[PDB]
């Protein structure tokens, strides 16, 4: 993903994404459809 599809997708930065926990990091993704 480009650092604005970041922002877009999850409405934070590429880093804060990264920065979170990991089964937050999983369910924020898993609620879109994403893996």
């Amino acid at each position: 993903l480009s650092d604005e599809d970041f922002k877009a997708v999850f409405g934070m930065t590429r880093s804060a994404f990264a920065n979170l926990p990991l089964w937050k990091q999983q369910h924020l993704k898993k609620e879109k459809g994403l893996f």
